[PDB]
């Protein structure tokens, strides 16, 4: 017997990578004694000071939940203390509290 298939050919491309996203870390704990005076003297660090209105004004907040905060405990929406610390360049994790660690970059 004999066989004689075709030939073809093609050229496709275009690829497109993405990121995944996981962030789901439900865990009730206070925001943390270093945190609260972290978030204070980190704010204070801003130009000429970032004042607790200020501050609740630009994350969403009001000024007594800032005040709350610095206090060490005003139930940490992960999603407040992101843009608190983020807006001055500051971390409240690790050793080196109140600086910038692993926060505009995490290199």
């Amino acid at each position: 017997g004999a066989m004689d298939p075709e030939f073809a050919g093609g050229t496709e491309g275009q690829r497109l990578t993405k990121v995944d996203r996981s962030d789901d870390i439900i865990k009730p704990k206070t925001v943390g004694k270093e945190v609260g005076k972290a978030i204070e003297q980190g704010r204070q660090k801003f130009e000429p000071t970032m004042t607790q209105a200020e501050l609740g004004k630009e994350i969403g907040e009001t000024a007594a939940t800032v005040a709350s905060y610095e206090r060490g405990t005003a139930t940490p929406d992960q999603n407040i203390l992101s843009k608190m610390e983020r807006v001055l360049n500051v971390k409240l994790r690790g050793a080196n509290i109140g600086a910038p660690r692993l926060g505009p970059k995490k290199k």
